[PDB]
C-alpha cells in the first residue's frame, strides 16, 4: 500500500512473502 501495483508473478510476490512472515516468528 504504497504505489504500484503490477500483478507479477515470480518477482514482487516474493516481496508478499515477508507479508506472510509476519506471522512466521521462530
Amino acid at each position: 500500500k504504497s504505489s504500484a501495483y503490477s500483478l507479477q508473478m515470480g518477482a514482487t510476490a516474493i516481496k508478499q512473502v515477508k507479508k506472510l512472515f509476519k506471522k512466521w516468528g521462530w
